């Protein structure tokens, strides 16, 4: 009893239409969202925007399911409109496609929660069902959604951390052995106050061969790499409008191949999945400096994989930019202008 | 070495400083900063400043031993400056006690960097150390600490996550069981776009007696208070300029006192540590609903438990505010504008 | 609703009683469990026993409860047997008192599940409540409750992990900074095929204040301290008949009063509640090693705190060994045979 | 310098070992342990033993890397000895080998440490190192690598815990939805004193889902898999002579390829790596209970994942038992005398 659904878009979603449905959701029983998609409408607004990455419905089916996951009285749909004309032309053919679809997921709804003041009437008049308008004068939150499409960055305190994902650029590093990368990313993750992710395949190393790569097989090649992507998930849903990767799929790949002699299908579904706004690539110019945990102190070794790296980033048609400052400080700078481009603002 | 010293108040520690200090770090072998305090001159700042407590120098040494925690060529002192004219007649006395500091503390500094081109003469002379400029037009980073000082919610961007607990207003909602806390405190974390701290005392119970009470002795009852502080330290870390707190250590004292007849001093020192800048008290007013898993559904033991903590509140001098809407949707606009309130956002 | 109830003093409990636990609760909707006990029957019994600790009602309750987390049909209660008459008179009395606590506890039960063929009439004719004999034969397990008591060393595997705090023969190695006991416990614990307990203390400095000790202060004393506790609860639940612990409550009482001036009254509380079978006291005879962690590099200071060690051992009457050996082989070999002497089993 | 040499086919390794290689480390720098292994010799050793798994030369190396793993001065080398007559006629060509290993790894080594009375004359005589015996009459440990290879669950203590995989028997049990399969797990474990291994993908659900499976796609079908075997890794690594695991790579492999309509190679590639050795069928003989989490309360799609299930584990050669009772109890049973039988120890 005292169902209340609510309608939207809700791309992106952000903070507002959260206080809309956590103000419906205390005053009824069960609250339904349903959400309707349109594969050219929806293209054409990613296009438009600024987002890295374009949600697919599962995707932001799975933000609406992230945000409400400790509410236990919300229930989530997901709805098609191909065919209709847009807003606001199609008011009759859009209704009864939702009414169908309720109809067929059993929903008896009794109230809809919205908030906008010219469409109480149309819903009225059309979906039978009364209204009840919630913050009409956006006094709570008053930015739009189109306001954080072109501009997130200014907006970044309105961007829920389910729906961070998809604009923030994530940036990786790659380099070879004792380059510099993990202080470079930890650098760059300290100035920028925001996270970074590891390289798992050195945690994986000690934690399940003692330390050495000696018992590494084909076999464990596919932990690694997915292990990988379980840090960069991390890193991307807590990132400062910026997040910082150690290491791509590319390198591990290089690695698996070179030692194994064969690829893996599951590394290469990665890398084809795992697309990064901007990466970048360091060299070899460094003089080798004795340490002690590695005794791969050849250089031509190094060299090898580097430009089996590079050969590899060309396969896939990833693009890249290379530093070749040998000192340290030149490198880091370098980094921060290429990060400041890519954010967008100029001089 | 190649040693490199930076003096600075840090008060608050900003990312400027963190930009300061890791372009000077690339640059040497090994960075010593050295952090003087005055014990009155402090007070005074912290008394004009916005902070939601006053650091000591042992969390001032906090901040800046947790920001450069995975730098390992940076190492932190503090020194003394009592008794000594202000800045910047007191040019003589200090770099006197100073260099004392070094002497006492066994530095060899060769170079000092700072970012006032107008204080390097007189570090020379005084000094007799060279001193390199960095970002002397402030381009990376414009904002001084006074303007986060009086203005923290709006550069809240340049706060690091180890400064952030003396900024962070931490509200603590206080309440019967089964009355509501956890749905209003994830409500409070959603809207707000920030982070929680649930009560331990039920994962501990859980996770040690199998999830019934009968077990619990009064040796336990020091473990839940102190793992439940191991959450506040965490929701202040990660929190959107407020952090939400399900339950304080005087429901803790509470249950101890009334079960086993003793309190803890422990727990009591916690309570003195652990302020809180608001304190929200709910009532009983709920109906109680059976569960299965209290047996004292009676409204009298709640009656009691709320007038003991109503006492136990007033004992330690620990104001709070009483909300007595039946209603879910009331009590949540009320702590909503409380906790706006408290932000004190003027119009 | 198809109430089944068990008796016994499960003192210890082991895997017979579990298993005909197990075979009750697939028959019944919910299984209660009700142990009696007697202060000077159960003192006795502990004294003739070979037990490390003397186990209390609620700890024999958190044994139960520990057991049957994830069976969620089973309730545990306690009952009290005190001015009872000698044996075999029990049978009239008993009747009485069970009948009254079932009667305060509002159970109604239906089945009562034991497996002595002798006393099911007994039960019948008292409690008038029909009995059900589970493995009359003794099939799935054979071995009694009293060899246990006298040999636990010998059916291990018929221990559970929440009974084994009870029987797992501690040992507290302490020693001078840098001596050499993490590789000790180590290597006991290697030969030995068991777990044991890290210094919470350095992960702690370490997790919390960037690794240096000058942010370290008298509250945060108290939280290592219940820390190692946490690390010591682990190496008794799943130890190998002994369990290795790397250092004491009172090396961190040493260092709390001598870097504070004052005791802390919640470490006291835990030198009190944990009592440890044998400790072992090393010397400083192996040579300081350089870290580039500690100031105290004089060996006064050691001498120092091995002295305040000493003496707040004996201030609580605390007894140790000390091994004087210089050479490490030899001192392995000196713990070794304390150990198996401590076992005080020979072949 | 003080270099010390173990030799041994360590198959397997035993504490007898540990205790060897652990006496003679604290009485060198570095010790080098070298494994020698010939295919057809380990095949027929493998044969005549009663291990689970045959190991192979990298899974040997991750015994003897994982067991040292906090021993910092222990180096682990394997050497192969094909065409070989085994011991002890074999004594000329092996050393030469043995000599030309040395070559190239570098080594010099110093000392040979071991426990064999007759050998130590052959060894000085053959590779011209002094020998040391350690424990000649065998006082910490008696018992043989034979005899464990006979009987391992007899000698269950003396076996280290990264051994333990290879001889661990593991039961995978697999059945419908809500059949109650968690609670027999459970349950098994219990009166086994054992560990078990939870089905990874509703946890992975609820911790990406937020609790739905509307939200999953075809490449998060790779996660939950591996996640899964992150899951038996743990339970096998810690099991009293039998692990339980709740469900196998059969039923993801049949979800995945049920919805999303192809199958996923990786999870093919842990289904031929991970196979068990007592597979165990639960049909749908207890009735669906309405519970509100799955709209699929018909049993016709119940009954098409069981035959699905069925015909999946037909083709790859997948030996398994269906039990067809209908009590709890009674399966229970079934279940109880089934490992009985893979124990092989009869009355
Ligand atoms: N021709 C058509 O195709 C048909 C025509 C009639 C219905 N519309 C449908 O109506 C749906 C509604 O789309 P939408 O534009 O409203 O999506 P939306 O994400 O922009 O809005 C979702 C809801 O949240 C409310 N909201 C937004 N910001 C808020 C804030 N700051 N504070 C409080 N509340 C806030 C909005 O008023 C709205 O009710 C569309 O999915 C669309 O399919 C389309
Ligand atoms: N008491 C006296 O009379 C005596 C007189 C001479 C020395 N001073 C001492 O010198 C110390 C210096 O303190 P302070 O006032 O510089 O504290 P501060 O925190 O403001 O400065 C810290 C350092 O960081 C630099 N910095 C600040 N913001 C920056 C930004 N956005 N980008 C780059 N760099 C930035 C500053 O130039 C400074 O070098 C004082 O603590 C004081 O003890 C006092
Ligand atoms: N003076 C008297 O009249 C008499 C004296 C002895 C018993 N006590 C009473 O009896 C109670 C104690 O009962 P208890 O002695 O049976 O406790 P217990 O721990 O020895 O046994 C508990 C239950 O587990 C069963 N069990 C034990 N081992 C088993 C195995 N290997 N397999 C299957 N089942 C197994 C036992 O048959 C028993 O039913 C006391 O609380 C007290 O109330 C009174
Ligand atoms: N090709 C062949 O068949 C044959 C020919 C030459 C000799 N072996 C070679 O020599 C080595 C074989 O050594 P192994 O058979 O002794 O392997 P092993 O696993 O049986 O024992 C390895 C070492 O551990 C010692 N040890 C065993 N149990 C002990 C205990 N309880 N306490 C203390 N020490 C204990 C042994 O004395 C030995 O030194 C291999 O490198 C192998 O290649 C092979």
């Amino acid at each position: 009893k005292t169902i209340g659904v609510v309608f939207g878009k809700f791309y992106p979603l952000h903070t507002g239409h959260i206080y809309l449905i956590q103000r419906a959701c205390s005053q009824v029983d069960e609250l339904h969202i349903i959400m309707g998609f349109d594969d050219t409408r929806d293209r054409a607004l990613f296009e438009d925007s600024a987002m890295s990455q374009q949600p697919t419905v599962p995707d932001r089916l799975r933000w609406l399911l992230q945000t409400f996951k400790y509410q236990k009285n919300i229930r989530i749909h997901a709805f098609n409109e191909e065919g209709m004309e847009p807003y606001p032309h199609g008011w009759d053919v859009w209704s009864n496609g939702i009414k169908k679809f309720m109809a067929e997921k059993g929903i008896q709804p009794d109230l809809i929660y919205t908030s906008e003041e010219a469409d109480a009437p149309q819903y009225m008049e059309h979906l039978g069902i009364e209204t009840v308008l919630v913050d009409p004068k956006r006094t709570f939150m008053s930015i739009s959604g189109a306001q954080i499409r072109e501009n997130p960055f200014r907006y970044w305190e309105y961007i829920p951390t389910e729906v961070k994902p998809f604009f923030v650029r994530t940036v990786a590093i790659l380099g070879g052995e004792s380059s510099g990368k993990s202080t470079l990313v930890n650098k760059l993750a300290n100035i920028f106050n925001t996270t970074s992710a590891w390289e798992y395949g050195r945690d994986y190393v000690f934690s399940h061969l003692g330390g050495d790569e000696i018992a590494l097989q084909y076999s464990d090649y596919d932990k690694i790499a997915l292990g990988h992507a379980q840090y960069i998930d991390f890193a991307v849903k807590y990132a400062n409008k910026v997040a910082f990767i150690d290491t791509d799929f590319v390198t591990t790949q290089a690695f698996c191949k070179k030692y194994e002699g064969r690829e893996h299908p599951f590394v290469q579904a990665l890398i084809d999945e795992y697309r990064f706004d901007l990466v970048i690539l360091l060299e070899n110019n460094t003089p080798w400096v004795a340490d002690g945990l590695r005794s791969l102190g050849s250089s031509v070794d190094r060299k090898e994989f580097q430009n089996l790296l590079v050969e590899m980033l060309e396969e896939n048609n990833i693009e890249f930019v290379r530093v070749e400052e040998e000192d340290y400080d030149s490198r880091f700078l370098r980094c921060v202008e290429l990060v400041r481009e890519m954010m967008g603002e100029q001089r």
